[PDB]
């Protein structure tokens, strides 16, 4: 469809003691789902959350992600609204608490998509009559200007904008506020209407976007497992994101991938994030068993966990009773090509062939550029089921090759005239 939003998901979360013998493949397969809109927008959603020695029977995913694809008056795709939310609190083993937190997480996301206003007006309408952080954006083609993207981040979500060669252009950074007693927690969408200092909480950027730009939104469950970087710290505020050099290396794979799906991009980041998460939790329980041998290298390992006077007994209780991981969600969007979307509309809506025919002349500089457009459309893949387990993904061609070839021949003939 044009509108897709993740549904309430309750999974069985095995303990670290059970996951400590499992490979990455098994860990991902039991914990993550693919929610697909098209080749150019996909969601991966799941939970890496685990107790050291106890299984979590009802592990409710408190993250939501959603998209509404928008069209011009002719029905040609020209924009989208995208939101990712992280419900604050929960994961304690109370279903009533998790249900309440999920309702706010989901409605926050849903309300953002259903609003038809610019981002600043949208945030005002959905923040007036349980907390959730939100990272969200609106892009739209403005005939004179091209694509303009409005970006909003409240809390510890993260948005990264790349070009078509996976060069990092912009980052809408995560935020933590100091709460006292050495603890930093993200602001919520709901906190925005309770204070005059909306800047201190709301990160806003308005950006010109190019065709084929990649926008990645992640909850801290995904990007927090990658190598992180402190961007800035004031008195009571921290600006945090991914190490840009490390994040760039994640795409080394796709360097020669002709037109990679949003799914493939999301999968690669999710795999690396959960690899580090799985190895992190392997190390912890083995270190715990290693420092139980003491009976009161490893030093740099023990140092790395704690620092990124407390009595030994308290630390061990902490490490042995600790939950690891979190609700982990990522959405990936490709900014559409003007020519590709006009061709999509021409094929899907052959009734509107007269109205669309005049628009091709402006969007076709050469036959080479037409061939480029039909090449991208040739490579588009869709998940016939909107949702399925990440390891049970089945993808088929968006178009019949024979349909694309006949349309290209017709359009090529008319260009050559
Ligand atoms: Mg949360
Ligand atoms: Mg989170």
């Amino acid at each position: 469809h044009d509108k897709i939003i993740t549904g309430k998901k309750i999974i069985f979360s095995q303990s670290v003691a059970k996951d400590q013998t499992k490979n990455l493949s098994s860990f991902l397969s039991e914990r993550f789902y693919s929610v697909n809109q098209s080749h150019n927008h996909s969601i991966i959603i799941g939970s890496s959350l685990s107790h050291q020695e106890n299984d979590i029977e009802h592990d409710t995913i408190l993250d939501t992600s959603g998209v509404l694809v928008t069209t011009d008056t002719n029905g040609i795709v020209n924009g989208a609204r995208v939101a990712i939310t992280d419900g604050l609190g929960g994961g304690n083993g109370d279903q009533e608490e998790d249900d309440e937190i999920y309702r706010v997480s989901h409605s926050s996301c849903e309300n953002f998509l259903n609003c038809d206003q610019n981002i600043d007006t949208t945030l005002s309408l959905i923040t007036q009559p349980t907390e959730a952080s939100m990272a969200a954006f609106i892009y739209q083609n403005h005939p004179g200007k091209g694509y303009i993207g409005e970006f909003a981040n409240i809390g510890a979500g993260l948005i990264i904008i790349l070009d078509k060669r996976f060069k990092i252009k912009h980052m809408v950074s995560a935020c933590h506020i100091y709460r006292g007693f050495g603890t930093w927690t993200p602001p919520s969408l709901q906190a925005l209407a309770t204070t005059a200092n909306k800047d201190a909480l709301l990160v806003r950027q308005t950006l010109k976007l190019a065709e084929g730009d990649i926008i990645i939104s992640m909850t801290d469950g995904v990007w927090g497992e990658l190598k992180t970087s402190l961007i800035a710290q004031t008195n009571d505020r921290r600006d945090i994101g991914v190490d840009k050099e490390y994040f760039k290396t994640l795409f080394d794979e796709l360097t020669d991938a002709p037109y990679p799906s949003s799914f493939d991009i999301a999968r690669i980041i999710t795999q690396r994030a959960m690899s580090r998460s799985l190895e992190r939790r392997k190390t912890l329980i083995k270190l715990i068993n290693e420092i139980e041998q003491q009976h009161f290298e490893t030093a740099q390992t023990l140092k790395a966990i704690l620092f990124e006077e407390i009595p030994l007994e308290m630390v061990m209780h902490d490490l042995k009773s600790r939950t690891v991981g979190d609700c982990s969600t990522i959405n990936v969007t490709r900014i559409p090509y003007h020519l590709d979307e006009l061709i999509r509309g021409f094929i899907n809506y052959p009734e509107k062939h007269q109205i669309l025919a005049p628009l091709f002349k402006a969007r076709v500089k050469s036959e080479a550029d037409l061939e480029e457009a039909f090449h991208r459309l040739s490579l588009e893949m869709v998940q016939p089921e909107i949702e399925c387990p990440i390891s049970e993904t089945h993808f088929e061609r968006a178009f019949k090759k024979e349909t694309l070839d006949k349309t290209q021949a017709v359009l090529t003939h008319y260009f050559r005239i």
